[PDB]
């Protein structure tokens, strides 16, 4: 069941999935509807769910990894698509191999370095590309 904010926008959670402390190496997942292109794993929250629990669960389905979770990074609106997405470092310490979207959907994950992450995810998401600004 998804879930809104009073405004109508749909409530999601996200992680930056760095490979170690140093924060130099991030996880992307490849799009649902256009498996060549790269996105931040992430989606809906459930009713009454923390948003940090929400990122943790995302994270583990959609890029089959775990980690330690970090700092809350901010707040992030797609003003087009109506949404509001808690965005959360995750430093991984787990990588699984038969997670549910790569059986059920296929879905690739691949590290890249934050300059190349930026690169990627700016043509189709220029705000998970500012995801990293800071
Ligand atoms: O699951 P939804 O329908 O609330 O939203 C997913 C949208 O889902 P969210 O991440 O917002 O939510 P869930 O991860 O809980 O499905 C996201 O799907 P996915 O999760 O499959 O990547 C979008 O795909 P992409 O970013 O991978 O191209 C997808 O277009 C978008 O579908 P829409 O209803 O906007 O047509
Ligand atoms: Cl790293
Ligand atoms: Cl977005
Ligand atoms: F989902
Ligand atoms: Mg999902
Ligand atoms: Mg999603
Ligand atoms: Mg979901």
């Amino acid at each position: 069941t998804r879930t809104y904010d009073g405004d109508g926008y749909k409530k999601r959670a996200a992680c930056l999935c760095f490979r170690s402390e140093s924060e130099e190496e991030v996880l992307l997942v490849s799009s649902s509807r256009h498996p060549d292109r790269w996105i931040v794993p992430g989606g809906g929250m459930e009713p009454e769910e923390e948003p940090s629990v929400a990122a943790v669960r995302e994270v583990c389905e959609e890029a089959g990894v775990k980690g330690t979770l970090g700092r809350l990074v901010g707040i992030f609106e797609n003003q087009e698509r109506k949404h509001r997405t808690y965005v959360y470092v995750l430093i991984v310490t787990e990588v699984l191999e038969d997670w549910e979207d790569s059986v059920n959907i296929g879905r690739k994950r691949e590290w890249f370095k934050i300059e190349d992450a930026i690169k990627v995810l700016q043509y189709h998401k220029p705000v998970q590309a500012s995801y990293f600004e800071t």
